[PDB]
């Protein structure tokens, strides 16, 4: 993994029992952030996402990857309530139940965020949040 390189592919089961793949968004940049309930600035990062997925015409798809039941995270019983509880919602949420996309994307940190650029290639990334400006700036300097 690497900036300028192609993000890895992956294919997973969202909160909602859709599949999703990274290859799905072909041509379309992607904020994905890697996160745990259990992670306060995780949590406290997420209305701030939810503002951004709320403005319209952007040219960013928003993508949100969890990895259940490991690690300390909460079962996929248990997620999808608390996740309501909190308020949360117009947030895609994606089911690593292998671990290997969190592997794949060498996440040391949480959150972090990939944000890849329309040719699927890492554009930035960023360790911890990112606030709604600099990741609408960063998008803007991306192919
Ligand atoms: C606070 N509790 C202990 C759950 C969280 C910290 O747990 P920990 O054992 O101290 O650190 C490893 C978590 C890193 C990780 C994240 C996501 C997938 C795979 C590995």
């Amino acid at each position: 993994i690497a900036v300028g390189k192609d993000a890895p592919d992956f294919t997973l089961q969202s909160m909602d029992g859709k599949e999703v793949k990274l290859s799905d968004f072909k041509g379309k940049k992607v904020y994905l952030k890697f996160w745990a309930s259990w992670c306060g600035p995780c949590k406290k990062s997420m209305p701030e996402l939810m503002e951004l997925a709320a403005k319209p015409d952007r040219d960013f798809e928003i993508l949100t990857v969890i990895a259940p039941g490991i690690q300390g995270e909460k079962t996929v019983e248990q997620f999808p309530q608390w996740f309501q509880e909190q308020g949360y919602k117009d947030i895609p949420v994606l089911y690593d139940t292998k671990a290997t996309t969190f592997q794949a994307y060498q996440i040391r940190s949480i959150p972090t965020e990939y944000l890849i650029d329309s040719q699927g290639k890492i554009g930035k990334i960023q360790f911890g949040a990112i606030s709604n400006a600099d990741a609408e700036a960063a998008f803007k300097e991306m192919n």
